[PDB]
């Protein structure tokens, strides 16, 4: 019946309802999963959010940055999900920069200390969850983690892509881990979603510089996509989260699977 | 409940119960999908063959270096799954390159018309099918051909490897066509697969010294793969193509998903 | 003093004072290299476009198609530079496809003698200038070809790109060949150049819809690159030429240089 | 006569006779180049090193990771090279990470505050070095850095993969912000050279599981290599540099040069 029927999942970076963590945990229930979610620091915000969900799910509080919460995050969803029962799956849905290394502010005025924090966040914490989590990980189980396409520079972006292609990197090295555990690690590497904090930009929240550029570059994505590309639908990329965290690409590891509508295969 | 419950789809390229397109089709009975199948040449002996699948399908002839196989294709289709429907998936699984372009045969020694005839088969066919079989397919539609990685030269395949090259580039091409009928196009980069002709060539048909380096090369497979690769079981190769055949990867098209165990992201 | 000084080099692809090879001729020839040119059909018309080069040069006659030209090949060269003197560099500069396979006549309707033809110009017969010249080049010799980024589909170029998709593959296979010869093989991906061909496409010879699609990616190259795009100054993709012609390159084979201005590394 | 002939050239990175950063000051001074030269820490030994290089050349203390001498680093610069005398070339061979990154300790045990400083190091700085120079850089100068090809996980090198992943998407950026100057930037891919880091981990220095893997790895370079790939020579590294550095690729930045013998394209 549903895609993902019988198994655990545990899914983080849920903050509003147009997160989209958000989605993901939606069409995962849709698919039968029974979920464990993860939030930063607004945990009360996070599970009036979460009600609406189509179930039930437990909150678990994880800031990546905090080793405490990290050392107790597996014993903490042991209790959550049950002695004797492990995750089928995880999924890190976790980013952030400061304002320095995005946006209107110069490329080369970001201090490391801002792009230090930003990279702990969005690329070294995948590690951390896989280190976290993988020891109550059955085999067959599934590791993703969202990405967006950093083999090329872009306008306004600037260290968070840095950040993406660190997070590449790790995620072929969290593979090797991961697969003594019988467990695949990939990345879905998204077209943009008008997230509150990408409306936010665009608005111009890091300059108008910065979010004339977003707003071309949304533009330019729907334009090559063969498909065509709709940052107002996540539902897409959350239908990708699940297929790997499914049965149904057992041979694919280390990797990233573009939900991007097909832009990045096309120069125009 | 199926994965393809009530999609129709197209596989061609069986000619043995070891062809991945035998384990395709299958599979895609297995997970509810209605089948027409196409054949190559030896008909009596496919249809004999696809007898074991778990349902009944019909099989049109089709050589795909006909035009007239080609230009008769969709009106075949049509008759075998009634007038008023339509296909829902495609799959392209043909492949040939004559001995002089692979194995012990210097590269330099293979004669164009001999590499042509390979590029026919196994890239322009691409487009050849999406031509004749786009105009009788639904919206939400995906055609998906067999691939194998060619971004770095090997020893042995020689030609083939151009071919593939070419297949990815035509691959990009036929999205921006299919994209029109709301159609995907992708293809699935397999690792080795121990079909008859690849068995036979590791026992030396190609010469001693080609079957020794492929030998080699399905070793190395297993060993860089983070999850193994087991070159006697396609059933995760066809897997994944029925993930590209669901709709749970809608948001992926003009691209390559890697079913080769995670081989292609890692050294050594 | 010059970069080339005693190199004997054969240079193929001049047909007017606008190709790129008559570029890379000239930068040659001023960093102090011995040229042989190769030509193709209307050889009176490329004598007198080469009489404008610096010095002298010998001109051969090359149709790539015709294998009694390139099986006599080594021995005109040889009778060119004299008998005891080998090559140091080899320059293709050689690319075609008939007008079905580009422009305005759509994707699919490309018959595939058409396609074929343009292959075996474009791609193959990289490999067999390999094969013929070879034996008559001395180690440390590079071989250089000209390509087009083909990693991402583009409008209008269709079946030329599929071509330098197989081109990039060949050059690939090349190199294992040159190494043991001690020779290089690589390729210079060049951005747009306003050639006779180039200009007339732009100027709508093969329709109004692929003359304004070449015209945008024109100036989008010039906008993404970070130092600009020149598309009517060859001299920066000559250079570069030469650059791998030299012994400054050592360490590179199987390769491909990007003398486009940096714009593949940008998205916008 | 000389490749680099009038150049005022910065580079950094000179630790022992056998630094990378060592013989491409050398070659750069056969060439014509007029060096200023970067030190970290250990400046009287590196003075008694420098001193064996065929010129004369001023010393700069530079740690990458104090803002101090970062701020002051310009000044310095054109008091060793004289008031209205700009650079046309910057190298950046710099790298480090802690032992807890590298080999045989577990990818997951090393804590963050060493992944940080090893990117600090290995990745930020060149952007931090681009700010500092670029300001004193002339129109058509070139900023090249080192990089080891981070596109595939490997075995030992862990986090310091990760830096260089960081590290290409950093050049990307650094190309956009230099060509306001019209200044390329560009990084050398090398396969592996026996410095005295090297040696010592092949040694067993981080272990020998972490040796035997780094053992193998330089030998399938060589192996895979279209024309061998030789760890104990770094001059065709040196000399691809000086190519980067010279007026010969003019329109190449943001982009990477392989300097490895071929070998990342090739399978085997
Ligand atoms: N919106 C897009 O266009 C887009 C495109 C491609 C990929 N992505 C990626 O998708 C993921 C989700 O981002 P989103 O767009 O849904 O935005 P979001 O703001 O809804 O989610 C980001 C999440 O990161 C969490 N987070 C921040 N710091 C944390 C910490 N210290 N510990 C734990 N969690 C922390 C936030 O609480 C938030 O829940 C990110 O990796 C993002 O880079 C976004
Ligand atoms: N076996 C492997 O290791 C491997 C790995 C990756 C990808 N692939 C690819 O998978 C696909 C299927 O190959 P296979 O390994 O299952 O071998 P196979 O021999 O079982 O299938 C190849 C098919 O191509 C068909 N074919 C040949 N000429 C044709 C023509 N003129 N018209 C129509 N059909 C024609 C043959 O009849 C055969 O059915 C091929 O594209 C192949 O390159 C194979
Ligand atoms: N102009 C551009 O924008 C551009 C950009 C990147 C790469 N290129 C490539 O540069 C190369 C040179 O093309 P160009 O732009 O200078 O155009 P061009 O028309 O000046 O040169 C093409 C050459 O191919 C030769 N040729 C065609 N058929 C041949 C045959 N059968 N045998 C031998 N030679 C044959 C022609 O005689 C001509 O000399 C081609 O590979 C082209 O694809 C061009
Ligand atoms: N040896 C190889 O196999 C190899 C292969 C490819 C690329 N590389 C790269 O080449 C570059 C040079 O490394 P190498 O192999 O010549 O080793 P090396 O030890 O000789 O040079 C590394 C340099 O980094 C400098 N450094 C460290 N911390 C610093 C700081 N805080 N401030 C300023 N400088 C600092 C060291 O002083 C040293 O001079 C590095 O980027 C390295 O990753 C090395
Ligand atoms: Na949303
Ligand atoms: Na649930
Ligand atoms: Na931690
Ligand atoms: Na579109
Ligand atoms: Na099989
Ligand atoms: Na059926
Ligand atoms: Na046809
Ligand atoms: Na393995
Ligand atoms: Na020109
Ligand atoms: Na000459
Ligand atoms: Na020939
Ligand atoms: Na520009
Ligand atoms: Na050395
Ligand atoms: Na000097
Ligand atoms: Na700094
Ligand atoms: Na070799």
């Amino acid at each position: 019946t549903g895609l993902l029927d019988g198994k655990r999942i545990l899914v983080s970076g849920i903050i509003t309802d147009s997160s989209i963590a958000f989605h993901i945990a939606r069409v995962a229930q849709e698919q039968g999963a029974q979920l464990v979610l993860t939030g930063f620091d607004r945990l009360r915000l996070i599970q009036r959010i979460t009600d609406r969900l189509p179930a039930k799910a437990p909150l678990l509080e994880l800031d990546v940055q905090n080793e405490e919460h990290l050392a107790s995050l597996a014993g903490r969803v042991t209790e959550a999900i049950g002695a004797g029962n492990k995750l089928d799956g995880v999924v890190h849905s976790i980013g952030f920069m400061p304002q320095t290394g995005m946006g209107i502010n110069p490329f080369f005025d970001a201090p490391y200390a801002d792009v230090s924090k930003g990279i702990h966040i969005s690329a070294y914490s995948y590690a951390s969850m896989a280190k976290a989590l993988l020891p109550i990980m059955n085999p067959g189980g599934s590791i993703v983690g969202m990405d967006f396409d950093p083999s090329r520079a872009m306008p306004a972006f600037n260290w968070m892509t840095v950040a993406k292609s660190a997070l590449e990197s790790v995620n072929r090295f969290v593979a090797r881990e991961a697969g003594k555990y019988g467990v695949r690690s990939n990345l879905v590497a998204a077209g943009p979603i008008r997230t509150l904090a990408m409306s936010a930009i665009v608005g111009g929240a890091l300059g108008e510089e910065a979010g004339a550029q977003i707003q071309l570059l949304e533009e330019g994505w729907d334009q090559r996509a063969p498909i065509g590309w709709n940052m107002k639908d996540a539902t897409p990329v959350a239908k990708t989260v699940c297929a790997l965290l499914s049965d149904w690409l057992p041979a694919t590891t280390g990797d990233i699977i573009y939900a991007d509508g097909g832009a990045h295969t096309q120069l125009l």
